[PDB]
Order: C-alpha cells, then structure tokens, then sequence
C-alpha cells in the first residue's frame, strides 16, 4: 500500500504546517482534507512527545493510523471524519488545559488513541437498535450492556492483535496491561448512559476539587475528558453545530425507518415524521452538553470559552427555531406538498 509508503518514507509533518491556527480551540479539524487526516495523527502523536516517550515502531504506528482508519465504515456522523475530529479534541486538552498536572503520561496517551478507536465499526444504529434487532453484537454484549462500546473496544485490540500492528508490544506487561484497561474503561465511558450514571460523581470531584492522588479522580476526569472530546463538535462555531444536526439526524432517521420496518414504534428523536430539530437540539444542549462543559470549566479555568460556546449555540437554536415554521407560500408558490 502506497499511503503506507510515503506515510512512513516521507518524515512526519511539523504540526504547525497543517494550519497556522491547529492548535486552537476555534480550529475546526473538519476543514482538514480526508487525505491529510493520518499525517496529522502522527504529527499530533510526535509534538505530544509519544512517538519518543514510549518508543512506538515508525512502521508499526503507521500500519496502526492506518489500519483504525479503515476501521470506519460511511454513516453520516460516525465515520472517520468524527474519530479524527475527537482525536483533535484530545490534542487541543492537551495543549491549551496543561494535563500533565492532573493525569499519568500514559493515561493522556491512552485518552488519545482511545478517541481514535472508540467508534469503531460502527453502523450508524445505537445500541437499543442491537438490543431491538437481535444483532450478533447484541448476542455477545448485551448481558453486560454499552453493546456498541464494547465492540468499538474489541475492534481496537482486534486491530493491535493483527502482526505489524501492535504499537505496544515492547511496553514491559504492566504497562501493556494498565494501555489495555484504561482503553476499555475509556472507550466504555463514551455510552452516555454511563456518563448520566457518573454525573453526580462528576459534580461531586468538582466540588471537593480534584486530588492528584486520588485514583478514583484520575478515572472520572478521563471519563469527563472523553465525553468533552466525543460532543467536541458544540465547542466550534453556528456553521460546525448546524452541520453536525444534520449529519445525527440523517443517521438517527435512517434508523426509525429501520425500526417501522420491523414494526417497532422508533423514538420522537428517531423518527423523521415527528422529529422537530431545533427542540431537540435545544433539549440536548440544555441537558447533555452545557453541563459537561460547564464541569469542565469548573475544573479547568482556561476551559471557560467552551462552556461559552455551547451556550451560545443553544442560543442560535433558539433564534433560528421560527424558520422550521412555513410563513407566506413556498418557493414554487403551491401548496402541493399538503
Ligand atoms: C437527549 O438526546 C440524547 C441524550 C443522550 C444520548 C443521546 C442523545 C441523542 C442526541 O445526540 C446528539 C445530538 N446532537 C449532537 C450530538 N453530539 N453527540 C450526540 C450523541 C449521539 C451521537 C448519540 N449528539
Ligand atoms: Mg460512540
Ligand atoms: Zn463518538
């Protein structure tokens, strides 16, 4: 493979000739080619000092960019344009929120390579979907729950299993252990059922302040930092957000109309004939996305103008709402449509 080939032959990119603005909070890494998306992921990985602090094999870490790449399929949203624009996220935390005083070099490092892999083969349906279904992931995982985490999970060790692709096989056996276990608490953290479930553990490390030495704090703030890095795309501007919309609700229709096909009643959200776009989004900033921001602002003072951004995102929702309404006659003045 000739991506391959140049990916390790050519040298790894400095990050700032991607863009003069890629390490800022108002960088949108959507804008950046497809094309150029895992050369980006190895300059990323090199100016965090990974590729060096834990002496990751050049041919290796390429076949392994490559590899998790490939292990997207096309769904609207849940591609590989969304597991980059996560891994961005993480790297932005890392420059701008200075991690490195509250987490382990190795759970920064195992926060970043788990938002490339933590969609993994996904196929655009939840996990009530595979529940709902009778899918094989739901035969393997639904006992245990977070159906889709779990294989987003297997996926990644999948990948790390297959030869020339483990970017961790010199690490000593506890730390290859320890990669391997904050990868699945990590990627698992991503259902957000599991994120309502730790909220009021959340809130509370918030309160108290958090303790450096204190292991079950160092667990909830990777839980926050990958759920601030999964709704990344609320921190960016109107245009980022509205496009975003669009994208969910393509996915989530599609599924409702899988769901009436199989004679099952979908969810309001789900279902493209009762669906109203601004209240959803409205309901999702107001419940989901400006708490996480907030708790990560009330953790991280520099992290003030991401709350800011979702806040005034949810504000735009609520300024555009009128335009759902038809006033006058449509653009081909009939009334057909009724
Ligand atoms: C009340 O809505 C929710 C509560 C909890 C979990 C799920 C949703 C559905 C709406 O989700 C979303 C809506 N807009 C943006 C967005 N980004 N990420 C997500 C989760 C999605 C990919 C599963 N989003
Ligand atoms: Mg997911
Ligand atoms: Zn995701």
């Amino acid at each position: 493979d000739d991506e391959y080939t140049k990916l390790l032959h050519d040298g790894i990119q400095p990050v700032a000739a991607i863009d003069s603005n890629f390490a800022s909070f108002t960088y949108t890494p959507r804008s950046l080619p497809e094309d150029d998306t895992s050369m980006a992921i190895l300059s990323m990985l090199q100016d965090m000092n990974f590729i060096n602090n834990y002496k990751i094999d050049c041919p290796t870490l390429a076949r392994f960019c490559l590899m998790v790449k490939k292990g997207y399929r096309d769904p609207p949203y849940h591609n590989w344009m969304h597991a980059f624009s996560v891994s961005h996220f993480c790297y932005l935390l890392y420059k701008n929120l200075e991690l490195t005083n509250y987490l382990e070099d190795i759970e920064i490092f195992a926060l970043f390579i788990s938002c490339m892999c933590h969609d993994l083969d996904h196929r655009g349906t939840n996990n009530s979907f595979q529940v709902a279904s009778k899918s094989v992931l739901a035969a393997l995982y639904s006992s245990e729950g977070s159906v889709m985490e779990r294989h987003h999970f297997a996926q990644a060790i999948a990948i790390l299993n297959t030869h020339g692709c483990n970017i961790f096989d010199h690490f000593s056996r506890k730390d290859y252990q320890r990669m391997l276990d904050l990868m699945r608490d990590i990627i698992l953290a991503t259902d957000l059922a599991h994120h309502l479930r730790i909220f009021k553990d959340l809130q509370k490390m918030a309160e108290v302040g958090y303790d450096r030495n204190n292991k079950q704090h160092h667990r909830l703030l990777l839980c926050l930092l990958m759920t601030s890095c999964d709704l990344s795309d609320q921190t960016k501007g109107w245009k980022t957000t509205r496009k975003i919309a669009e994208l969910i609700y393509k996915e989530f229709f599609s599924q409702g109309d899988l769901e009436k096909a199989m004679g099952n009643r979908p969810m309001e959200m789900m279902d493209r004939e009762k669906a109203y776009i601004p209240e959803l989004q409205i309901s999702f900033m107001e419940h989901i996305a400006m708490p996480i921001y907030k708790l990560l602002q009330d953790l991280f003072p520099k992290a003030a103008e991401l709350y800011e951004r979702v806040a005034s995102n949810r504000e735009h929702w609520t300024k555009v709402s009128h335009k759902f309404t038809i006033r006058g006659l449509p653009s081909n003045n009939s009334l057909d449509f009724l």
